[PDB]
């Protein structure tokens, strides 16, 4: 990620969601 908005076009592009934040874990995804 860069920030919490690299975590937007994440699971909108591999699923059907949309927002996110980034953790030291990875991006989270939230619909």
């Amino acid at each position: 990620c860069t920030t919490s908005k690299e975590c937007w076009s994440v699971c909108q592009r591999l699923h059907n969601t949309s927002k996110g934040w980034c953790d030291h874990r990875g991006c989270i995804c939230e619909s």
